[PDB]
């Protein structure tokens, strides 16, 4: 498929690229912040568990 | 059949030649739109089934 309207091959690189993205991105706030659960989001039973404890 | 009213060959002859012109304005189309399936003469149920996913 030689076609000029559509481009599969970068879609999938493009969402590589993304993952990528979002895996610098969690290092990046897991460094800065110091903890690997500092939200809810991260996981909420053992942040809660974690509040509760604190 | 030397007649000079009438000129089966050329009647032929244009035939052809307007099939040819037929198909270069086909390919011209499908070259400059860059789809087999512009539109809803070019093929009509899929173009829905296009239509409809896009």
């Amino acid at each position: 498929l030689n076609s000029i309207n559509t481009n599969a091959g970068a879609m999938i690189a493009l969402q590589n690229l993304n993952g990528t993205n979002s895996e610098l991105t969690t290092v990046q706030q897991r460094i800065n912040t110091g903890k690997k659960i500092a939200s809810a989001k991260d996981n909420g039973a053992i942040w809660a568990t974690a509040k509760n404890q604190s």
